[PDB]
Protein backbone atom coordinates (compact mmCIF):
# COMPACT_ATOMS: atom_id res chain seq x y z
CA UNK A 1 0.00 0.00 0.00
CA UNK A 2 2.93 2.37 0.75
CA UNK A 3 4.22 1.74 -2.81
CA UNK A 4 0.75 2.57 -4.30
CA UNK A 5 0.56 5.81 -2.22
CA UNK A 6 4.01 6.70 -3.60
CA UNK A 7 2.76 5.94 -7.16
CA UNK A 8 -0.16 8.35 -6.59
CA UNK A 9 2.29 11.05 -5.35
CA UNK A 10 4.57 10.41 -8.42
CA UNK A 11 1.58 10.85 -10.80
CA UNK A 12 0.86 14.09 -8.86
CA UNK A 13 4.48 15.21 -9.51
CA UNK A 14 4.04 14.28 -13.23
CA UNK A 15 0.93 16.55 -13.34
CA UNK A 16 2.94 19.33 -11.61
CA UNK A 17 5.78 19.05 -14.21
CA UNK A 18 3.27 19.04 -17.14
CA UNK A 19 1.75 22.25 -15.65
CA UNK A 20 5.31 23.70 -15.42
CA UNK A 21 5.82 22.86 -19.14
CA UNK A 22 2.46 24.51 -20.04
CA UNK A 23 11.00 25.26 -20.50
CA UNK A 24 13.93 22.86 -20.79
CA UNK A 25 14.48 22.95 -17.01
CA UNK A 26 10.99 21.52 -16.49
CA UNK A 27 11.68 19.07 -19.33
CA UNK A 28 14.88 17.87 -17.65
CA UNK A 29 12.94 17.26 -14.43
CA UNK A 30 10.24 15.49 -16.46
CA UNK A 31 12.65 13.07 -18.16
CA UNK A 32 14.48 12.47 -14.87
CA UNK A 33 11.11 11.76 -13.24
CA UNK A 34 10.18 9.35 -16.04
CA UNK A 35 13.41 7.41 -15.47
CA UNK A 36 12.68 7.36 -11.73
CA UNK A 37 9.10 6.34 -12.50
CA UNK A 38 10.58 3.61 -14.71
CA UNK A 39 12.38 2.32 -11.61
CA UNK A 40 9.04 2.36 -9.79
CA UNK A 41 7.20 0.24 -12.36
CA UNK A 42 9.89 -2.46 -12.42
CA UNK A 43 9.83 -2.51 -8.62
CA UNK A 44 6.08 -3.10 -8.85
CA UNK A 45 6.77 -5.97 -11.27
CA UNK A 46 9.01 -8.05 -9.00
CA UNK A 47 6.66 -7.82 -6.01
CA UNK A 48 3.81 -9.01 -8.21
CA UNK A 49 6.19 -11.86 -8.97
CA UNK A 50 6.77 -12.09 -5.21
CA UNK A 51 3.07 -12.99 -4.77
CA UNK A 52 3.34 -16.43 -6.30
CA UNK A 53 6.58 -16.97 -4.41
CA UNK A 54 5.09 -16.09 -1.03
CA UNK A 55 2.07 -18.35 -1.52
CA UNK A 56 4.14 -21.35 -2.61
CA UNK A 57 6.87 -20.66 -0.07
CA UNK A 58 4.37 -20.49 2.79
CA UNK A 59 3.04 -23.87 1.65
CA UNK A 60 6.50 -25.45 1.54
CA UNK A 61 7.61 -23.92 4.84
CA UNK A 62 4.44 -25.08 6.59
CA UNK A 63 4.82 -28.62 5.25
CA UNK A 64 8.43 -28.56 6.45
CA UNK A 65 7.59 -27.22 9.92
CA UNK A 66 4.67 -29.48 10.80
CA UNK A 67 6.17 -32.57 9.18
CA UNK A 68 9.89 -33.40 8.82
CA UNK A 69 10.63 -32.53 12.45
CA UNK A 70 11.77 -36.08 13.18
CA UNK A 71 13.70 -37.04 10.03
CA UNK A 72 17.43 -36.49 9.56
CA UNK A 73 19.11 -34.19 7.03
CA UNK A 74 18.96 -36.52 4.03
CA UNK A 75 15.30 -37.40 4.53
CA UNK A 76 14.38 -33.74 5.09
CA UNK A 77 16.09 -32.82 1.82
CA UNK A 78 14.47 -35.72 -0.04
CA UNK A 79 10.99 -34.78 1.17
CA UNK A 80 11.62 -31.13 0.31
CA UNK A 81 12.77 -32.15 -3.18
CA UNK A 82 9.65 -34.27 -3.70
CA UNK A 83 7.33 -31.47 -2.57
CA UNK A 84 9.07 -28.92 -4.79
CA UNK A 85 9.01 -31.35 -7.72
CA UNK A 86 5.26 -31.81 -7.36
CA UNK A 87 4.73 -28.05 -7.02
CA UNK A 88 6.67 -27.57 -10.25
CA UNK A 89 4.49 -30.25 -11.84
CA UNK A 90 1.47 -28.22 -10.67
CA UNK A 91 2.75 -24.89 -12.07
CA UNK A 92 2.69 -23.41 -8.56
CA UNK A 93 5.41 -20.78 -8.29
CA UNK A 94 7.91 -20.97 -5.43
CA UNK A 95 11.21 -19.15 -4.98
CA UNK A 96 13.88 -21.80 -5.52
CA UNK A 97 16.76 -19.57 -4.38
CA UNK A 98 15.46 -19.04 -0.83
CA UNK A 99 16.34 -21.52 1.90
CA UNK A 100 13.90 -22.77 4.53
CA UNK A 101 16.50 -21.96 7.20
CA UNK A 102 16.24 -18.21 6.51
CA UNK A 103 12.69 -17.62 5.24
CA UNK A 104 11.20 -18.41 8.66
CA UNK A 105 14.04 -16.85 10.68
CA UNK A 106 15.10 -13.28 11.41
CA UNK A 107 18.67 -11.98 11.58
CA UNK A 108 18.35 -10.61 15.12
CA UNK A 109 16.78 -13.87 16.26
CA UNK A 110 19.63 -15.72 14.53
CA UNK A 111 22.30 -13.73 16.36
CA UNK A 112 20.44 -14.21 19.65
CA UNK A 113 20.52 -17.95 18.91
CA UNK A 114 24.26 -17.81 18.20
CA UNK A 115 24.79 -15.95 21.49
CA UNK A 116 22.67 -18.71 23.07
CA UNK A 117 25.25 -21.30 21.89
CA UNK A 118 23.18 -22.61 19.01
CA UNK A 119 25.16 -25.43 17.36
CA UNK A 120 25.12 -23.59 14.03
CA UNK A 121 24.16 -26.08 11.31
CA UNK A 122 21.37 -26.62 8.80
CA UNK A 123 19.68 -29.22 11.02
CA UNK A 124 20.13 -27.14 14.16
CA UNK A 125 18.94 -23.93 12.49
CA UNK A 126 15.80 -25.67 11.22
CA UNK A 127 15.27 -27.21 14.66
CA UNK A 128 15.54 -23.81 16.36
CA UNK A 129 13.08 -22.48 13.78
CA UNK A 130 10.53 -25.17 14.64
CA UNK A 131 11.15 -24.43 18.32
CA UNK A 132 10.40 -20.72 17.83
CA UNK A 133 7.05 -21.25 16.08
CA UNK A 134 4.79 -24.17 16.99
CA UNK A 135 1.22 -25.14 17.83
CA UNK A 136 1.91 -28.35 19.76
CA UNK A 137 4.52 -28.40 22.51
CA UNK A 138 7.82 -29.85 21.28
CA UNK A 139 9.75 -33.04 21.98
CA UNK A 140 13.48 -32.24 21.84
CA UNK A 141 15.44 -35.42 21.06
CA UNK A 142 19.02 -34.43 21.93
CA UNK A 143 21.32 -37.42 22.49
CA UNK A 144 24.21 -34.94 22.61
CA UNK A 145 22.35 -32.63 24.99
CA UNK A 146 23.40 -29.37 23.32
CA UNK A 147 19.71 -28.58 22.79
CA UNK A 148 19.27 -28.46 26.57
CA UNK A 149 22.01 -25.84 26.92
CA UNK A 150 20.56 -23.89 23.99
CA UNK A 151 17.10 -23.89 25.59
CA UNK A 152 18.49 -22.88 28.98
CA UNK A 153 20.44 -19.96 27.50
CA UNK A 154 17.67 -18.80 25.15
CA UNK A 155 14.94 -18.96 27.81
CA UNK A 156 17.15 -17.78 30.68
CA UNK A 157 15.62 -14.31 30.34
CA UNK A 158 12.19 -15.78 31.15
CA UNK A 159 13.60 -17.92 34.01
CA UNK A 160 13.07 -21.42 32.65
CA UNK A 161 13.40 -24.07 35.36
CA UNK A 162 14.82 -27.59 35.38
CA UNK A 163 12.37 -30.38 36.25
CA UNK A 164 12.11 -34.06 35.33
CA UNK A 165 9.29 -36.59 35.31
CA UNK A 166 10.91 -38.80 37.96
CA UNK A 167 10.99 -35.84 40.35
CA UNK A 168 8.18 -35.92 42.91
CA UNK A 169 8.04 -32.11 42.93
CA UNK A 170 7.42 -32.21 39.16
CA UNK A 171 3.71 -31.68 39.84
CA UNK A 172 4.46 -28.66 42.05
CA UNK A 173 6.84 -27.21 39.45
CA UNK A 174 4.28 -27.69 36.67
CA UNK A 175 1.63 -26.01 38.82
CA UNK A 176 3.98 -23.09 39.48
CA UNK A 177 4.76 -22.76 35.76
CA UNK A 178 1.05 -22.78 34.90
CA UNK A 179 0.33 -20.18 37.59
CA UNK A 180 3.15 -17.80 36.64
CA UNK A 181 3.47 -18.59 32.93
CA UNK A 182 7.12 -19.47 33.41
CA UNK A 183 8.66 -21.69 30.72
CA UNK A 184 9.42 -25.26 31.74
CA UNK A 185 11.75 -27.95 30.41
CA UNK A 186 11.32 -31.67 31.07
CA UNK A 187 14.52 -33.61 30.41
CA UNK A 188 13.16 -37.16 30.87
CA UNK A 189 9.97 -38.00 28.96
CA UNK A 190 10.45 -41.72 28.30
CA UNK A 191 8.52 -42.34 31.53
CA UNK A 192 5.70 -40.10 30.36
CA UNK A 193 3.19 -38.65 32.82
CA UNK A 194 -0.33 -38.67 31.31
CA UNK A 195 -1.22 -35.67 33.48
CA UNK A 196 0.15 -33.58 30.59
CA UNK A 197 -2.44 -35.04 28.19
CA UNK A 198 -4.94 -32.18 28.84
CA UNK A 199 -2.23 -29.50 28.66
CA UNK A 200 -0.94 -30.82 25.33
CA UNK A 201 -4.47 -31.18 23.99
CA UNK A 202 -4.91 -27.55 25.11
CA UNK A 203 -8.26 -28.49 26.65
CA UNK A 204 -8.79 -24.95 27.88
CA UNK A 205 -11.87 -23.66 29.72
CA UNK A 206 -12.51 -19.95 29.10
CA UNK A 207 -15.10 -19.46 31.83
CA UNK A 208 -15.55 -15.84 32.86
CA UNK A 209 -12.21 -14.07 32.94
CA UNK A 210 -10.27 -17.26 33.67
CA UNK A 211 -8.69 -19.80 31.31
CA UNK A 212 -8.72 -23.10 33.20
CA UNK A 213 -7.23 -26.51 32.42
CA UNK A 214 -8.25 -29.53 34.50
CA UNK A 215 -5.19 -31.25 35.98
CA UNK A 216 -6.22 -34.44 37.75
CA UNK A 217 -8.91 -33.38 40.22
CA UNK A 218 -7.89 -29.70 40.18
CA UNK A 219 -8.49 -26.68 37.95
CA UNK A 220 -5.53 -24.39 37.22
CA UNK A 221 -5.65 -20.97 35.57
CA UNK A 222 -3.64 -21.28 32.36
CA UNK A 223 -1.18 -18.53 31.46
CA UNK A 224 -0.37 -17.57 27.85
CA UNK A 225 3.30 -17.09 28.79
CA UNK A 226 3.55 -20.71 29.93
CA UNK A 227 5.46 -23.08 27.64
CA UNK A 228 6.65 -26.62 28.38
CA UNK A 229 9.53 -28.48 26.71
CA UNK A 230 9.95 -32.26 26.89
CA UNK A 231 13.33 -33.91 26.32
CA UNK A 232 14.48 -37.51 25.83
CA UNK A 233 18.20 -38.18 25.46
CA UNK A 234 17.49 -41.71 24.23
CA UNK A 235 17.71 -41.72 20.40
CA UNK A 236 15.94 -45.08 20.09
CA UNK A 237 13.23 -44.44 22.69
CA UNK A 238 9.71 -45.30 21.56
CA UNK A 239 6.50 -43.47 22.43
CA UNK A 240 2.86 -44.56 22.03
CA UNK A 241 0.95 -43.04 19.10
CA UNK A 242 -1.03 -40.70 21.38
CA UNK A 243 2.17 -38.91 22.42
CA UNK A 244 3.52 -39.03 18.87
CA UNK A 245 0.43 -37.17 17.67
CA UNK A 246 0.12 -34.85 20.68
CA UNK A 247 3.69 -33.44 20.50
CA UNK A 248 5.82 -32.15 17.67
CA UNK A 249 9.20 -33.82 17.23
CA UNK A 250 12.41 -31.81 16.98
CA UNK A 251 15.37 -34.18 17.01
CA UNK A 252 18.91 -32.99 17.69
CA UNK A 253 20.42 -36.34 16.65
CA UNK A 254 23.89 -35.71 15.23
CA UNK A 255 24.24 -37.57 11.95
CA UNK A 256 27.70 -37.75 10.36
CA UNK A 257 26.52 -35.37 7.64
CA UNK A 258 25.30 -32.92 10.28
CA UNK A 259 28.54 -33.37 12.23
CA UNK A 260 30.51 -32.81 9.03
CA UNK A 261 28.71 -29.51 8.39
CA UNK A 262 29.10 -28.46 12.03
CA UNK A 263 32.84 -29.14 11.97
CA UNK A 264 33.25 -27.35 8.63
CA UNK A 265 31.49 -24.31 10.10
CA UNK A 266 33.66 -24.49 13.21
CA UNK A 267 36.89 -24.51 11.22
CA UNK A 268 35.68 -21.80 8.80
CA UNK A 269 34.99 -19.57 11.79
CA UNK A 270 38.22 -20.60 13.55
CA UNK A 271 40.49 -20.16 10.51
CA UNK A 272 40.15 -17.63 7.69
CA UNK A 273 37.51 -15.49 9.46
CA UNK A 274 37.23 -13.20 6.42
CA UNK A 275 35.44 -15.79 4.27
CA UNK A 276 33.31 -16.71 7.29
CA UNK A 277 32.40 -13.03 7.72
CA UNK A 278 31.53 -12.65 4.04
CA UNK A 279 29.45 -15.85 4.05
CA UNK A 280 27.68 -14.68 7.20
CA UNK A 281 27.46 -11.30 5.47
CA UNK A 282 26.43 -13.08 2.25
CA UNK A 283 22.98 -12.69 3.79
CA UNK A 284 24.01 -9.24 5.09
CA UNK A 285 24.96 -8.11 1.59
CA UNK A 286 21.26 -8.80 1.04
CA UNK A 287 20.83 -7.88 4.73
CA UNK A 288 22.88 -5.16 6.42
CA UNK A 289 23.74 -3.49 3.11
CA UNK A 290 20.18 -4.07 1.92
CA UNK A 291 19.04 -2.79 5.32
CA UNK A 292 20.87 0.47 4.56
CA UNK A 293 19.33 0.35 1.08
CA UNK A 294 15.85 0.10 2.62
CA UNK A 295 16.68 2.93 5.04
CA UNK A 296 17.75 5.09 2.09
CA UNK A 297 14.62 4.17 0.12
CA UNK A 298 12.33 4.92 3.07
CA UNK A 299 14.08 8.27 3.62
CA UNK A 300 13.56 8.97 -0.09
CA UNK A 301 9.87 8.12 0.30
CA UNK A 302 9.68 10.40 3.35
CA UNK A 303 11.28 13.32 1.50
CA UNK A 304 9.06 12.68 -1.53
CA UNK A 305 5.82 12.59 0.46
CA UNK A 306 6.69 15.60 2.65
CA UNK A 307 7.44 17.82 -0.36
CA UNK A 308 5.12 20.63 0.85
CA UNK A 309 6.40 22.58 -2.15
CA UNK A 310 10.18 22.37 -1.64
CA UNK A 311 11.06 24.91 -4.30
CA UNK A 312 14.13 25.87 -2.25
CA UNK A 313 15.41 22.28 -1.93
CA UNK A 314 15.40 20.11 -5.06
CA UNK A 315 18.91 18.59 -4.91
CA UNK A 316 17.71 16.22 -2.16
CA UNK A 317 15.63 14.15 -4.62
CA UNK A 318 18.52 13.72 -7.07
CA UNK A 319 20.95 12.95 -4.24
CA UNK A 320 18.61 10.29 -2.85
CA UNK A 321 18.12 8.74 -6.29
CA UNK A 322 21.89 8.62 -6.84
CA UNK A 323 22.42 7.14 -3.37
CA UNK A 324 19.77 4.46 -3.94
CA UNK A 325 21.43 3.68 -7.29
CA UNK A 326 24.78 3.38 -5.50
CA UNK A 327 23.26 1.00 -2.95
CA UNK A 328 21.75 -1.11 -5.75
CA UNK A 329 25.09 -1.15 -7.59
CA UNK A 330 26.78 -2.28 -4.37
CA UNK A 331 24.17 -5.03 -4.05
CA UNK A 332 24.89 -6.15 -7.62
CA UNK A 333 28.64 -6.08 -6.96
CA UNK A 334 28.01 -8.22 -3.88
CA UNK A 335 25.93 -10.53 -6.08
CA UNK A 336 29.07 -10.90 -8.18
CA UNK A 337 30.89 -11.46 -4.89
CA UNK A 338 28.48 -14.35 -4.32
CA UNK A 339 29.37 -15.51 -7.83
CA UNK A 340 33.02 -15.59 -6.76
CA UNK A 341 31.73 -17.30 -3.59
CA UNK A 342 30.54 -20.09 -5.86
CA UNK A 343 34.02 -19.68 -7.36
CA UNK A 344 36.23 -19.31 -4.26
CA UNK A 345 34.27 -19.33 -0.98
CA UNK A 346 32.80 -22.67 -2.00
CA UNK A 347 36.38 -23.57 -2.92
CA UNK A 348 37.40 -22.59 0.61
CA UNK A 349 34.62 -24.86 1.87
CA UNK A 350 35.76 -27.75 -0.32
CA UNK A 351 39.39 -27.30 0.74
CA UNK A 352 38.32 -27.45 4.39
CA UNK A 353 35.96 -30.36 3.62
CA UNK A 354 38.46 -33.28 3.93
CA UNK A 355 39.23 -32.20 7.49
CA UNK A 356 35.52 -32.12 8.37
CA UNK A 357 34.89 -35.52 6.78
CA UNK A 358 37.79 -37.00 8.75
CA UNK A 359 36.44 -35.40 11.93
CA UNK A 360 32.95 -36.84 11.46
CA UNK A 361 34.57 -40.22 10.76
CA UNK A 362 36.59 -39.87 13.98
CA UNK A 363 33.53 -39.18 16.12
CA UNK A 364 31.66 -42.06 14.50
CA UNK A 365 34.68 -44.26 15.22
CA UNK A 366 34.61 -43.21 18.88
CA UNK A 367 30.90 -43.97 19.20
CA UNK A 368 31.58 -47.35 17.56
CA UNK A 369 34.52 -48.00 19.90
CA UNK A 370 31.92 -47.79 22.65
CA UNK A 371 31.01 -51.35 21.59
CA UNK A 372 34.17 -53.44 22.07
CA UNK A 373 34.37 -52.53 25.76
CA UNK A 374 31.77 -51.20 28.18
CA UNK A 375 34.34 -48.65 29.40
CA UNK A 376 34.73 -46.88 26.04
CA UNK A 377 31.90 -44.35 26.37
CA UNK A 378 32.57 -40.91 24.89
CA UNK A 379 30.27 -37.92 24.36
CA UNK A 380 29.93 -35.16 21.78
CA UNK A 381 31.21 -32.67 24.36
CA UNK A 382 34.44 -34.68 24.58
CA UNK A 383 35.10 -34.70 20.84
CA UNK A 384 34.20 -31.02 20.59
CA UNK A 385 36.68 -30.23 23.37
CA UNK A 386 39.34 -32.17 21.48
CA UNK A 387 38.42 -30.03 18.48
CA UNK A 388 38.54 -26.74 20.36
CA UNK A 389 41.94 -27.53 21.87
CA UNK A 390 43.21 -28.56 18.43
CA UNK A 391 42.10 -25.25 16.90
CA UNK A 392 42.30 -22.90 19.88
CA UNK A 393 45.22 -23.03 22.33
CA UNK A 394 47.46 -25.05 20.03
CA UNK A 395 51.21 -24.47 20.54
CA UNK A 396 51.90 -25.86 17.04
CA UNK A 397 50.34 -22.74 15.48
CA UNK A 398 51.82 -19.67 17.21
CA UNK A 399 54.28 -18.85 14.42
CA UNK A 400 52.23 -20.37 11.60
CA UNK A 401 50.41 -18.09 9.15
CA UNK A 402 50.10 -19.94 5.84
CA UNK A 403 46.56 -21.20 5.35
CA UNK A 404 47.33 -24.57 3.74
CA UNK A 405 50.13 -25.13 6.26
CA UNK A 406 47.70 -24.22 9.05
CA UNK A 407 45.24 -26.79 7.72
CA UNK A 408 47.94 -29.47 7.56
CA UNK A 409 49.13 -28.74 11.11
CA UNK A 410 45.52 -28.70 12.33
CA UNK A 411 44.84 -32.10 10.74
CA UNK A 412 47.98 -33.66 12.23
CA UNK A 413 47.25 -32.25 15.68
Amino acid sequence: MHLNVGLRKIKETVDQVEELRRVNRSTALLKSLSAERERWEKTSETFKNQMSTIAGDCLLSAAFIAYAGYFDQQMRQNLFTTWSHHLQQANIQFRTDIARTEYLSNADERLRWQASSLPADDLCTENAIMLKRFNRYPLIIDPSGQATEFIMNEYKDRKITRTSFLDDAFRKNLESALRFGNPLLVQDVESYDPVLNPVLNREVRRTGGRVLITLGDQDIDLSPSFVIFLSTRDPTVEFPPDLCSRVTFVNFTVTRSSLQSQCLNEVLKAERPDVDEKRSDLLKLQGEFQLRLRQLEKSLLQALNEVKGRILDDDTIITTLENLKREAAEVTRKVEETDIVMQEVETVSQQYLPLSTACSSIYFTMESLKQIHFLYQYSLQFFLDIYHNVLYENPNLKGVTDHTQRLSIITKD
